[PDB]
């Protein structure tokens, strides 16, 4: 797995107040079009699936394609209405996978 | 120890052109105020050393105090010249750590 961290911003939004979750990842996001100093190809590794879960429900999702930079940042808005916690999976075309979370306190 | 990822942005930064380079710790820089639900004050425990360095130099530095919010971000503005590696090594008023690399490719 690949290291994943989740914020929110602010930290602790109160009751009926937009907020940002913000998930990053520790990740090349190798699109396998690069070459090495030998020119050898350096195989394709990206996150293809980012999903978000808030109390056992899924909220989010993204799908962030080919062509992306290293170490990704992903932003979800939400309405904060009661407390709970994010859970955030991710998947890259390795199949190799993270996952963070982040507990909402209004 | 506690989770740390480090970013740049843009992620490939051209020669002469300035990038961010932006740190997140998973960390709940707990204040010394707070009380959980039996009125249990909560011991605080919160980053207070931020050291960038690169190439072995250090670049920047933080040193934050209490009454932050869990899980920050620190972020730093620097100007390409050379490529290198950036390394950054965060402590919190207990002693635990956190450290991170990110390579800077022109």
């Amino acid at each position: 797995p690949f290291r994943t961290i989740a914020r929110l911003n602010p930290a602790k939004p109160k009751a009926g107040e937009e907020f940002r979750l913000q998930v990053v990842a520790q990740h090349p996001n190798e699109p396998g079009t690069r070459r090495d100093a030998e020119g050898k190809l350096i195989p394709a590794k990206y996150i293809n699936l980012v999903e978000v879960y808030f109390e056992g429900e899924k909220v989010a999702e993204a799908r962030p394609g080919p062509s992306t930079s290293a170490n990704p940042l992903y932003a979800f808005k939400f309405k904060a209405e009661k407390a709970g916690t994010f859970t955030i999976k991710l998947k890259d075309t390795d199949g190799d996978t993270g996952e963070a979370s982040v507990k909402l306190e209004l």
